[PDB]
C-alpha cells in the first residue's frame, strides 16, 4: 500500500495513482515574488463558534480531528470561493527534524509542519462526491514553526498517547479549532490537489502567509505516533510530507500587497 517509505513514497504513487502526474497537483512552492495580488479576492471568512469535533483518529498516514459535517456548523466562504464549505476534518504533516515536514514551500523554504483544515463544497451534498468536481474542496493550509508554544494545539497534543498506532481512534469533544489560527488571514490561492492518494483534482488551495508557533515539546510529541498497527514493529510517524510538484499551467494569486 502508498505510504512515505523508501519503497512505497511519493515517487512510487503515479504507479497505482496516474494522476500523480497530473495537470493540478499538490503541493507546489510558492514564489513570493511571482504569486500576483488579486484586489478582486474577498476576505476569507472562517465561521468555526459552532464547530463540532468529535474524534482523533490514527489513520496509518496522519491523524484526523473530524467534526460534525451534517448541518453547516464550521464553515469556510469567501476569499477565491463561491458558496459554502463546510469543515469535515483538520490533520498535520510533519517532518524528522525541524528543517522539513511542511507540504507547502515558500521560496523553496520548508517548515517543520503545515496544517490542512479540510472543507467541503455543500452544493455537492456530502465529501465523496465532492472530491469528483474541480470546485469540491477548500483546504485551508497553515504552516508551522518551531518556537514559543501554540495553546490552542496542547489538548490534541496530549490525546496523541492514547492513538499511537494505526487505526485507533480516541473521543475528542469540545475542540475548538479557532486555536489554531494565526493572527492574520492573508493568503496565497491556487487550484490543486488532494497531497495523498487517490490525489484527486478538487481542491482550492488557501495557504496562510503568517505561521503559527509550536513548541519544540509539542512537535517532539507528534513524532512519537507510530505509522504501525498495535503489535507491529515500531516505524515512527514523521515525514509524512510530499515534496513540490510542478506548477505547469497556473497561477497563485495573493490576497495581500
Ligand atoms: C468519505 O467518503 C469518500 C471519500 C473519498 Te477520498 C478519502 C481519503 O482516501 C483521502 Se481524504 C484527504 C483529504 C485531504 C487531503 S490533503 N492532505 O489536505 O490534501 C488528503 C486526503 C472518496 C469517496 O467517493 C468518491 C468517498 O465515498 C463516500
Ligand atoms: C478560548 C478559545 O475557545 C480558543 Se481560541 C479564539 C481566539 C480568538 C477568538 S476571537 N477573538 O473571537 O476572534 C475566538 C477564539
Ligand atoms: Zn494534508
Amino acid at each position: 500500500h502508498w505510504g512515505y517509505g523508501k519503497h512505497n513514497g511519493p515517487e512510487h504513487w503515479h504507479k497505482d495513482f496516474p494522476i500523480a502526474k497530473g495537470e493540478r497537483q499538490s503541493p507546489v512552492d510558492i514564489d513570493t515574488h511571482t504569486a500576483k495580488y488579486d484586489p478582486s479576492l474577498k476576505p476569507l471568512s472562517v465561521s468555526y463558534d459552532q464547530a463540532t469535533s468529535l474524534r482523533i483518529l490514527n489513520n496509518g498516514h496522519a491523524f484526523n480531528v473530524e467534526f460534525d459535517d451534517s448541518q453547516d456548523k464550521a464553515v469556510l466562504k469567501g476569499g477565491p470561493l463561491d458558496g459554502t464549505y463546510r469543515l469535515i476534518q483538520f490533520h498535520f504533516h510533519w517532518g524528522s527534524l525541524d528543517g522539513q515536514g511542511s507540504e507547502h514551500t515558500v521560496d523553496k523554504k520548508k517548515y517543520a509542519a503545515e496544517l490542512h483544515l479540510v472543507h467541503w463544497n455543500t452544493k455537492y451534498g456530502d465529501f465523496g462526491k465532492a472530491v469528483q468536481q474541480p470546485d469540491g474542496l477548500a483546504v485551508l493550509g497553515i504552516f508551522l514553526k518551531v518556537g514559543s508554544a501554540k495553546p490552542g494545539l496542547q489538548k490534541v497534543v496530549d490525546v496523541l498517547d492514547s492513538i499511537k498506532t494505526k487505526g485507533k481512534s480516541a473521543d475528542f469533544t469540545n475542540f475548538d479549532p479557532r486555536g489554531l489560527l494565526p493572527e492574520s488571514l492573508d493568503y496565497w490561492t491556487y487550484p490543486g490537489s488532494l497531497t495523498t492518494p487517490p490525489l484527486l483534482e478538487c481542491v482550492t488551495w488557501i495557504v496562510l502567509k503568517e505561521p503559527i508557533s509550536v513548541s519544540s515539546e509539542q512537535v517532539l510529541k507528534f513524532r512519537k505516533l507510530n505509522f504501525n498497527g498495535e503489535g507491529e514493529p515500531e516505524e515512527l510517524m514523521v515525514d509524512n510530507w510530499r515534496p513540490a510538484q510542478p506548477l505547469k499551467n497556473r497561477q497563485i494569486k495573493a490576497s495581500f500587497k
